C-alpha cells in the first residue's frame, strides 16, 4: 500500500512530491486524473515556465536511461513539448524503477509560469497517453509494487492538510457510509454516466443523462457553457466588473442543495461547497466550459465534488466507487 501526501494549495490545485533519479532530484507534482502522461521541466528547456522551476538533469543521474522519442502534449491550460527517458521515480514510498516519463524542452505559455508545480503526473487510462508512454500507476501494477489494482483519492477542504493519494487501497478512515460503484462508460478518462443533476426536486441540466469525468486536475465544477449559465442563474452568479461569477456570500445559508444523480444514486452538494469564499468574496463553484466527445459536451467532475466525495479508482473492475468523506 503506497501513500503519497498532496498540500492543498487554495482549495484550488493539489500537488505532491515525487523523486526522479539516483540520487533522487525532487519536484512537486499535480496528480491528475485527467491526464495519463508523467513529465517534469528539465535542462534542456529554456522557456520561461521551466527557469521559473526546477529543471531535471540527466546527468546527475546514474539510473537514466535516454530515449529517441518525442513528446507532446496539449491540455485545457497549457502544452509542452519533450522527449522521452526512463529513470527511477518514487512515488509515496514506493520505488516506481523502469518508469518512462517525459523532460520538457518547451514549456511555452503564461500559465505554466505562474502555476505552483513543477510538472504532472497522469493517474488516467494509458489509452490517452501521448507516445504511447506507459503512465506511472500502470507501470506499479505491472511490476507488481501495489497489492491490489486500484487507488483512491481524499482531497483536503479549507487549505488544510490532509490529502492524500492511496496507491493499491483503500481506507475506511476517510469515508462513512458504503462505497457506490459506479462502471466508466467509457475507457481513456475516468468517464461516467451522469442520470441528471437536480435541485429543489426539478431537474435543471443532464436532463436524460449526460456525460463527465472525474478530474482531479480541475479545480471547478465544469460544465457545457449553455447548460451552466441555468445553473449559475439558479443560485444567483453574476458577471461583475472583473469577469468573473459572484454571488452575494451571505446567500449561502438561504441557497439550496444541488444534486448529482450517479448510476441512480443521489450525491448531494453542499451551498458550502459548490461556493467558494474567503473572508471577502464568494465566487461561484461552477465554471461553463464546452468539451467536445465522440458522445457529447463533455462534464467534469472537478475538486469541488471529489472533496466532498472520497474517491476509489479501480483499474481491475474499470469502476469509480464513491463515499461521502470522514
Amino acid at each position: 500500500i503506497g501513500d503519497e501526501p498532496l498540500e492543498n494549495y487554495l482549495d484550488t490545485e493539489y500537488f505532491g512530491t515525487i523523486g526522479i533519479g539516483t540520487p533522487a532530484q525532487d519536484f512537486t507534482v499535480i496528480f491528475d486524473t485527467g491526464s495519463s502522461n508523467l513529465w517534469v521541466p528539465s535542462v534542456y528547456c529554456s522557456s520561461l515556465a521551466c527557469s521559473d522551476h526546477n529543471q531535471f538533469n540527466p546527468d546527475d543521474s546514474s539510473t537514466f536511461e535516454a530515449t529517441s522519442q518525442e513528446l507532446s502534449i496539449t491540455y485545457g491550460t497549457g502544452s509542452m513539448t519533450g522527449i522521452l527517458g526512463y529513470d527511477t521515480v518514487q512515488v509515496g514510498g514506493i520505488s516506481d524503477t523502469n518508469q518512462i516519463f517525459g523532460l520538457s524542452e518547451t514549456e511555452p505559455g503564461s500559465f505554466l509560469y505562474y502555476a505552483p508545480f513543477d510538472g504532472i503526473l497522469g493517474l488516467a487510462y494509458p489509452s490517452i497517453s501521448a507516445s504511447g508512454a506507459t503512465p506511472v500507476f500502470d507501470n506499479l501494477w505491472d511490476q507488481g509494487l501495489v497489492s491490489q489494482d486500484l487507488f483512491s483519492v481524499y482531497l483536503s477542504s479549507n487549505d488544510d492538510s490532509g490529502s492524500v493519494v492511496l496507491l493499491g487501497g483503500i481506507d475506511s478512515s476517510y469515508y462513512t457510509g458504503s462505497l457506490n460503484w459506479v462502471p466508466v462508460s467509457v475507457e481513456g478518462y475516468w468517464q461516467i454516466t451522469l442520470d441528471s443533476i437536480t435541485m429543489d426536486g426539478e431537474t435543471i441540466a443532464c436532463s436524460g443523462g449526460c456525460q463527465a469525468i472525474v478530474d482531479t486536475g480541475t479545480s471547478l465544477l465544469t460544465g457545457p457553457t449553455s447548460a451552466i449559465a441555468n445553473i449559475q442563474s439558479d443560485i444567483g452568479a453574476s458577471e461583475n466588473s472583473d469577469g468573473e461569477m459572484v454571488i452575494s456570500c451571505s446567500s449561502i445559508d438561504s441557497l439550496p442543495d444541488i444534486v448529482f444523480t450517479i448510476n441512480g444514486v443521489q450525491y448531494p452538494l453542499s451551498p458550502s461547497a459548490y461556493i467558494l469564499q474567503d473572508d471577502d468574496s464568494c465566487t461561484s463553484g461552477f465554471e461553463g466550459m464546452d468539451v467536445p466527445t465522440s458522445s457529447g459536451e463533455l462534464w467534469i467532475l472537478g475538486d469541488v465534488f471529489i472533496r466532498q466525495y472520497y474517491t476509489v479508482f479501480d483499474r481491475a473492475n474499470n469502476k469509480v466507487g464513491l463515499a461521502p468523506v470522514a
